């Protein structure tokens, strides 16, 4: 079985392993020493995310300022929906999984300012509790939220790109069959996850300002870009 | 001689290793992909910066509070002060050594908005060149820019915190001492020195807005601090 | 391309980085610093061979014992070959064992030196003589793994003999990417699977020096059925 | 109080965190998956112990060939007073080689685990017996590494010396800080380089299963004056 490798074999045996924040639990909670912890681990995830994206297959085909930008633009994307499936993935409480070592269950939304970020985060893991996501699906997905914004008048490779995106879509739907459903199942389900991956447009939407606004504080001391839907 | 050990033989043990950029070489140079082999880099040496401090005595004795506040204020000072001493000892040329696998020298400065950018960091080696710092004073000085700036309204541990301070400035006399001169000429060279480190309060407010702009386009795709000076 | 995957385009992600010695060129040469320090890299690469390993597909669904047991029997045979790899690569007659420690023809003249090295160097110069491609050894190095069993068998034998077979068609694929016609292909496959079967002697060679070298610089002082493609 | 570096606390600050060992808990143990696994593990604390070496003050100032004697000594006498520490820290009489790998008493049962694992208890209990405190057992550790040497001497004996000297003087001080008399302290260095001394029987009764393991699972097949300080 394995000894017929697809796509989403690949995509498995790619996948970096799960990054420790290194988050002292014998001290009190503060906002302040979660946001801190947060933004450094955040930058480490974005360094996983680049070594990760150059080993999908087709990506480092394109040329390399489609690679740059494909990074840019979906960073958000895969962060926040990686956090959905390792929160989903731990518990069917309503807690976002950042790290073993850092979980934010509902006692540590009560912090100050906490609450209102959380909540677009929540929205992820909680479309996948309701869609029972498997691990391949979810793979898929991943690549796909990659693949999910364009600049306005396109990339360099964008013929190459079109075939990279079918191809992952294509991927998308093999995994989904998998399930052992019926056509009209199936063919319901891929409604169902696309939805959700363009639904990740607007969590990213709501994110980016306190992504901003911690720079702002924490590191600081203080149009152009076309999504790609599946769903009009 | 080693066997008796000082507060800076302690600083160079401590002293982490080089991080390189991963910045390929085999394909042209463009600003795009300088900037953001940067970024990365520069979120890995904050974490650098991190383990670093917590290591330095005194430090992990003040309010934990206090800690993310210096480190907070000073993480710029601190880059931009080891970059200096990493060019300065790679050549006499006016070059910036990010990292030894991405050295910027005069050519890769006419790249477009490189320069201005650069011209307030290379202000930091030329200063390291005229006074031919040894590494026993720059150790001394760095640990001495972590501690550069406090908020207004004082910190936490504000006693504890003055004495460390003072313990450091001691050392970065001593590191002085040994340069062999007479009374007279160490005394000139702690001004040459204190002057140094007052002059990077102005390098970081200058590179803060270039931070602040290559956050803004790359990553989002788009008065209550008293400065510590050595002379009024 | 990539985007239909192979066996072989499995093999090459897996693939992991060379690892660095850590060797100070500024001091002099010893026979003592250079076989200390490859002693340090051999522990490393067995390291990352387990984890590489554990990344074969159908590797991880063998008996964990049959694991251990595959692992044990082969991590020279496996070392040996890809330093011939990295050698061929990097060309003349030099041992590349690492970027910075490659064993070139003053170092070779250092005690001992030779002596070993000499079955090393006939790994690259065999890689070199045929040409062999970069898909066909990553489908080698994975045959030499899976080219010692014990004599009783392992707990999953049918298993072992599945996914060994496979990877003997995937080294088939590999060479008819070269272009040659059915006849040269078929030939081809004899010449390589040769080279595969003169491992054993290349290893039964060098375990005798990674013995010494252990009673030496670490201590300060049969039953195994080879699996031949030609008899 | 840390604004006044001494020789100790410098060696707390390279002292390094401690390795996991990668055990899979979820899976039966076995003595052979034990051993194995501790074979990796020691491969990566040697790595450890060099790094450690080179950054002690003095070390760096003997010979290399001195250097890479001193390790080759004195290894497995680190080993065995760290996983001591690190047991005696951790409870009860259990060995803790890392977080994830600690043999309690059922995995003691395993066959051959208790014969090996007697004589690393010994140092645990010894550990507790005389209440080590954090800044004895640095110093001690240190001392471990220059408690062997040829008997021809080493290259930079005379440094060496003043060295050794120097980190005796610091386990003194550090005895001197748990507040007894000047008698108990005199007392207590004794019982303290007694511990040390005992060290080379605990390591001439580990070696031979280090090398049959070596023999077994790697290979599936004097000179040396001891610096004691009690005669
Ligand atoms: C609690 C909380 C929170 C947030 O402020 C909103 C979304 C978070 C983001 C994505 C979801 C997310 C998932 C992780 O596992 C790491 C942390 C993380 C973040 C955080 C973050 C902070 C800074 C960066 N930089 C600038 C690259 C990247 C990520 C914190 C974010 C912004
Ligand atoms: C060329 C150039 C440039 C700059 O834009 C001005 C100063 C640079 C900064 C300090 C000097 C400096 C030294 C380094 O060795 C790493 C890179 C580095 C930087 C860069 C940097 C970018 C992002 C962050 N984040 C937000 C933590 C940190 C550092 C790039 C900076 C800002
Ligand atoms: C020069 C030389 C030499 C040798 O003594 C002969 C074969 C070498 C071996 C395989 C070929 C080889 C390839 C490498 O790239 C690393 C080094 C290496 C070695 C060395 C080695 C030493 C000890 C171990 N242990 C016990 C796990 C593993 C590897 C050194 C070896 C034995
Ligand atoms: C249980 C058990 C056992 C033992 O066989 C006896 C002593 C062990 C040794 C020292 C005590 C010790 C302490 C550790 O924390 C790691 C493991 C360890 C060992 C093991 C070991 C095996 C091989 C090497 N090589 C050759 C460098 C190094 C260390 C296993 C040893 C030999």
């Amino acid at each position: 079985p394995q000894l017929t490798p697809t796509l989403v074999s690949l995509l498995e045996v790619i996948e970096p392993e799960v990054l420790y924040a290194g988050y002292d639990s014998s001290v009190p909670d503060s906002t302040w020493r979660i946001m801190t912890t947060l933004n450094m681990l955040g930058g480490r995830q974005v360094i996983a995310a680049v070594k990760w994206a150059k080993a999908i297959p087709g990506f480092r085909n394109l040329h390399l300022d489609d690679q740059m930008t494909l990074l840019q633009y979906s960073w958000m994307f895969l962060m926040a929906f990686a956090l959905g499936w390792r929160s989903y993935r731990q518990s069917s409480a309503n807690l976002l999984c950042f790290a073993p070592d850092l979980i934010i269950n509902e006692q540590r939304m009560t912090l100050p300012c906490m609450y209102d970020q959380c909540k677009h985060m929540l929205y992820v893991s909680s479309e996948l509790h309701r869609l029972q996501v498997s691990y391949e699906e979810y793979l898929c997905m991943k690549t796909l939220l990659l693949l999910s914004s364009v600049p306005k008048d396109g990339l360099k490779s964008q013929e190459l790109f079109d075939e990279i995106r079918m191809t992952y879509i294509k991927e998308l739907g093999k995994a989904i069959v998998k399930r052992e459903g019926n056509s009209s199942q199936n063919w319901q389900r891929f409604y169902q996850l696309t939805k959700l991956l363009d639904s990740m447009h607007e969590v990213v939407e709501n994110l980016k300002p306190y992504c901003f606004q911690t720079f702002l504080d924490k590191t600081m001391s203080i149009g152009n870009i076309k999504k790609l839907l599946f769903h009009q």
